[PDB]
DNA sequence: AAATTT
DNA sequence: AAATTT
DNA sequence: AAATTT
DNA sequence: AAATTT
């Protein structure tokens, strides 16, 4: 199996596998399991912003997640992730739908990493049709309207159940070496989930995987594309 | 009196106020006093490398310092800034001289600050005779081998006791704001701290005060201008 | 006198001093008289974005400006600044109206220089605040309205007033050029919204370069654009 | 046959295929026999940089080549890039040794590349590591070797081999342009060591934009700098 | 998040 | 750039 | 950090 | 750009 460090925008709770009674955000380290979680305010239909960060200094992977006018949500867990992921990884934004189902649009995605200095840094602000420096896997497309719509979503522009898909930045990151004096990253990312369901499912994650990170078979609805089971 | 944050690299331990019995870094807030406090092993001659975060999530003030091949020395401090600090700040490092003396050199000073964006960004890795862009107060002088010299240093080359200089970066910064999502800020220097006494004093910080900071009067050794007393 | 380089977007033709007969975008060294324009298709009450470039290799000013869905227009003049502005200079937004009025509404600013090893300074403003402490405003110049910088009048409904002059100035002073070296560059970029009731909407705004000490010229509202002491 | 455009530090004249009678910096486009050139005063054991930038709006793709204390060269050439390379590239470095060699070791290398609101792509290199996943390795480049990246093949004293050549490519495909930007930009950055015992070292170190799918041509050791199939 | 069951 | 060919 | 005092 | 002066 992969492995995976992701940051979890939950719209839907699955609470035989441990999430909470509500829309959340989790940190997880290699499992669907969050080992931490925060309420989330999901707004249906408005513009959320995503930002993520990490340094080898605190060794916490931090989120917030925000609407305007609205009260962010935060979450936070204590990590070494020299001890979990491999040197080199890719990342990504995943999403998928179940029974349950959403838009899961990305309007924009950036991110930086620094190792004391080796810097990458890459910005996303429109997708095109031939996006030659993301990695598309499973249902994810670019193009339409500039955007990124991770999950399949049919020609009326109605959002379809059991889907996922992925995009991954192109190049490998080095996210951590022992020879580094600081090392940080920052992710940030701002997306558009509409349900016309009375329930949105199933979220959206920024993830950090092995470079060769794919789709797990079955990983649709609460597994989030990326996990092969609920363990 | 002014509100002062700062990062100490001090180099010699004042017993009667608080220090360890050793070199030190420390973690300043409005006292000369550190709330936090780590072992440094400095390096008389030797080119050191100081970086310092903060951002609003943690809320946690990071400093790291460290020598090529050698171990870093680290200390963090939950504090929440946006309770102690003005919104509006300038930034700069300070150093100082007693009845024991060293060079107090910087090399190069970047500093980036973040409000969600509004950004500031400045590099120095030289410095000019006429740097307009910096204030420098007291003894501080640049121009001599393109270096700061925060203290006061003979023609002979040789540090001179009882000095004390500052140089601020000339815009204000807006460091934190009620309507920010995230702020956060980072700061390195390359610094040569160089004594041909068999002690050094006193040491290099890092500060962060209110805009229209000055030196407090007798502020040399141990107050490494930046405290009026040692309270 | 104030040593200036500016990039003017100029809403209103002053055939008497050397504007061509159509709103342009002109790049001013040293006078309201431009070196070179360019026919510029302003949209009134649309956002648009300018864009400056400069560096030490090429030595040629250039300027972009655009609106969404439209043709650009873009200047150029080759000009080696070390001979033109001081090595240490401010950088500003100016604008103004005279008998014809228009709002001088700045969205966002952002700027770039950087000397080669390398000294750098990088701003972005995406909002400005009632008590923007790293600007210095001169003449009718305001910000917190909307979290935008108002550079000439406007009233409490965002209606232009005639006969206004504002700027805003970035806090430090930025080392320019340097004889020692390689290569210096910078960028600047703008959004921006000029609106008028007026048949001829007037007078523009600019982009500038100075002296570190410059401010508005006494009477340079209208045509001189609270640049220029006279249309030398 | 690829497209490759390039930034050529030649240290070593082939006259028959259009070099001048020095060592020069050149801007190559789809040939090895550059479009213009500029005398290099190349300092054998010294640490160069070079800086080459280029901008949509002028059209002019511009490099400089210096070392400290020493007066730069500087070589510029006006080409419209979206009329020569694919919209999608690969960036690089390329160096060859033939009958005469050199060390072509890189201590630094970066890029940016900005389209016009904004898509941007940034690397810093400044120590490669043995495994350095990022960077494809061709012909007889290697990473690890003191955090520097050798182009072509070394001893394990240190000493360089002939009929060697090797190129580093950032792993990532690069947006380089787009017919509905406004404004397009790159800039690259990298620091060398050319050191050799031969009287007339060789034969240079380029940057250069290819297709993604570039690879060394057949035989491009010595004056072809692993980048050109022949002396067209 | 709102019924339906123990 | 230096030697050799024409 | 190394003496000098309790 | 439109009106008025020369
Ligand atoms: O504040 C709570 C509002 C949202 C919950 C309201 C509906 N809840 C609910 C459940 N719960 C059991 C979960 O099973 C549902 C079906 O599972 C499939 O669909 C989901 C969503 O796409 C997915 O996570 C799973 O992996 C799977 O594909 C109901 O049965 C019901 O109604
Ligand atoms: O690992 C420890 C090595 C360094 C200490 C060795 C010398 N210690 C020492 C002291 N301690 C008492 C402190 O008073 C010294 C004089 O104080 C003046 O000078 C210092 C240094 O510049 C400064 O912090 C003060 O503010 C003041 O200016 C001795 O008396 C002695 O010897
Ligand atoms: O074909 C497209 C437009 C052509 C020109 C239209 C101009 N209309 C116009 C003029 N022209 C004379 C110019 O000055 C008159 C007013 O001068 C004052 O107002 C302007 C604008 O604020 C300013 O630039 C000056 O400095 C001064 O304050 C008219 O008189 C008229 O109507
Ligand atoms: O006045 C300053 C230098 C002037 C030229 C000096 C050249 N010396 C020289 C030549 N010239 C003929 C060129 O080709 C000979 C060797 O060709 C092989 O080696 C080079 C260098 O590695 C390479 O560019 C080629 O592609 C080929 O591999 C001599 O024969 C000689 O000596
Ligand atoms: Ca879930
Ligand atoms: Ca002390
Ligand atoms: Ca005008
Ligand atoms: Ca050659
Ligand atoms: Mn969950
Ligand atoms: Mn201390
Ligand atoms: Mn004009
Ligand atoms: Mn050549």
């Amino acid at each position: 199996a992969d492995t995976i460090v992701a940051v979890e925008l939950d719209t839907y709770p699955n609470t035989d596998i441990g999430d909470p009674s509500y829309p959340h955000i989790g940190i997880d380290i290699k499992s669907v399991r969050s080992k931490k979680t925060a309420k989330w305010n999901m707004q249906n239909g408005k513009v959320g912003t995503a930002h993520i960060i990490y340094n080898s200094v605190d060794k916490r992977l931090s989120a917030v997640v925000s609407y305007p006018n609205a009260d962010s949500a935060t979450v936070s867990y204590d990590v070494d992730l020299d001890n979990v992921l491999p040197e080199w990884v890719r990342v990504g934004l995943s999403a998928s739908t179940g029974l349950y189902k959403e838009t899961n649009t990305i309007l924009s995605w950036s991110f930086t990493s620094k190792l004391k200095t080796n810097a990458l840094h890459f910005m996303f602000n429109q997708f095109s049709k031939d996006q030659k420096d993301l990695i598309l896997q499973g249902d994810a497309t670019t193009g339409t309207d500039g955007n990124l719509e991770l999950t399949r979503v049919s020609s009326n522009g109605s959002p379809q159940g059991s889907s996922v898909g992925r995009a991954l930045f192109y190049a490998p990151v080095h996210i951590w070496e022992s020879s580094a004096v600081v090392a940080s990253f920052e992710a940030t990312f701002t997306f558009l989930i509409k349900s016309p369901d009375s329930h949105p499912a199933d979220g959206i994650a920024f993830f950090i995987s092995n470079i060769d990170s794919s789709i797990p078979s079955g990983s649709t609805g609460r597994l989030l594309g990326l996990f092969p089971d609920a363990n």
